[PDB]
């Protein structure tokens, strides 16, 4: 009945209103019951809408007179289905910060909800990697701190550490200004979004994550990856990805930024000859990344002339 | 640092007031943002504190003074490890429906917000079992028609159906009051509750959906369990549970059950003959089930008197 009647509403604008209205005084809540498709999946009116993809206009009128509008969660299946521009539009919509103060500034669904498989609209927004659609939701005040099981380990993610894994560095600059935990780590070893970027590579997360106050970033704290009775410290996790040469070279900028930020080197001696023995490209790392920052200049070759970064380095202004 | 602090506030009413006050200044929106336990779950100060389970009065101040509640879904974690007293006291709480028009009489938490596993608050209700707590939570008004993924299969279950599977013929009696779909089928086959009840074998769903009006449960309808071309009906699917004996009992009541409301019987001759064969106890059915059900007589002997249940039977009045 569902199918066919809703496949019947591919007809005329007028019409549709006029029908769906007779099906509102038929049944009061007619667009917050869910119906049943010849699978065994439940839809709404709003969600078969979507499902295929003016229609607009039919899917706004829908919005326009419905008691409740999250019921089905059309938003989340919208952006999990890819229709980021049916996204952008339910929700009534350069520097990041500046447009989403702006978008903010220009001013139904609940951003905090979830869906079937209990994942925050936040989650999804960040999974899309899609500028707009994420400042779209966060222009809504989200709490950023809701969290989403990612793994198969079922693992609670925040969207500062599911920013992090994904590499989202655009995401990271804009769920920090919103108030996220840059300082609160992840999973079973205590990988605080700084080492937890430095122990997957993602070097571009690491590079958002220190544009920000390094006091709010806590580089020295260590986590559970164990010698023993001490753990890796974010520095130290990028330099066991050293002995993985194939992403070698990205660590050594990974160390670089740490360094150049101001984390203490690495203080278990072979790790430190691994920075010596290679190379002078951690040096290359460090001048590349002190192009476009001097403000670091002074305090990198200050603590050079002092520990183990003396050691390690050994003058350096010229490179 | 998070366990040891809230472990540490295992001290006083006011001292814990005055300390989580000096949080809320030092840090607009603590209560909302999620904090790192040892094992890789992240809670709320709230979520730690119904994890221990006076205790009360912190709670209901760290409620009193929260910008949101809702994050961390507490009332989902409160019902699922199975603190009932405490859901009801932050619910802020014979006939049951007199009972959910007077609890509902006597006057948050967003009752339709799911959690991390994307259940709703009427599918944990209902899976609880337990009147107070699913009164509580329906006299909020939500929503009725939210579906939650039940089977492994990951089907749609809307909270008529999980109270179907459930045999919980109470929350059947309340959720048709609140304006639940009673024809909508479940899952693969168009297995409506009268026939998801019938399939199933569980009678007390099928005797709480029969006190419903007829009309309004579609007892003619088929579902996609196929001869060929033609699917069975709720009598029909309840005939084929009596090739099990070991629940053949209780599907004649069910099939009793059905007639007597006015449900047609099968029109498979075998079927028929398996209800002639087996036995008189159908009628011992009938007449047990028409006891205090005296307006549905007239309309049995009529149609006994007919068109196929006046071959199965055979006056029938004395039983």
């Amino acid at each position: 009945f569902v199918s066919e009647m809703n496949k019947i509403l591919q007809m005329e604008l007028e019409q549709f209103k006029e029908f769906i209205q007779k099906k509102l005084e038929e049944d009061k809540n007619y667009l917050e019951k869910l119906f049943w498709l010849p699978n065994g999946s439940q839809m709404t009116v709003l969600n078969y809408l979507i499902e295929q993809y003016d229609l607009l206009a039919k899917i706004d009128f829908v919005l326009h007179e419905a008691k409740d509008v999250n019921v089905g969660e059309p938003l989340h299946q919208a952006i999990v289905a890819g229709k980021i521009s049916l996204a952008l539009h339910l929700l009534g919509v350069t520097d990041v910060l500046s447009i989403l103060s702006k978008v903010r500034k220009k001013i139904f669904f609940d951003v905090d909800k979830r869906d079937g498989y209990g994942r925050t609209l936040l989650s999804l927004a960040l999974d899309a990697k899609r500028q707009e659609l994420l400042i779209a939701i966060l222009a809504r005040n989200p709490i950023v701190h809701a969290t989403t099981l990612r793994s198969s380990a079922y693992v609670p993610f925040q969207p500062i550490h599911q920013a992090v894994v994904l590499d989202y560095a655009e995401g990271i600059t804009l769920l920090a200004s919103m108030g996220a935990q840059l300082t609160n780590p992840l999973g079973s070893m205590r990988d605080t979004p700084v080492i937890l970027a430095a122990r997957l590579g993602k070097i571009n997360a690491l590079a958002a994550l220190l544009e920000l106050p390094t006091q709010s970033l806590s580089l020295e704290s260590e986590n559970n990856h164990l010698d023993k009775q001490t753990g890796h410290t974010a520095v130290e996790e990028l330099c066991e990805r050293m002995a993985n040469e194939n992403d070698k070279a990205d660590a050594l900028r990974g160390i670089a930024m740490l360094i150049c930020r101001g984390a203490e080197p690495p203080r278990n001696e072979k790790m430190r000859n691994l920075l010596s023995s290679n190379r002078v490209a951690f040096l290359k790392a460090v001048s590349t990344y002190l192009a476009d920052k001097p403000q670091l200049v002074d305090a990198f070759v200050e603590r050079c002339h002092l520990s183990a970064l003396h050691n390690i380095v050994y003058s350096i202004r010229h490179l």
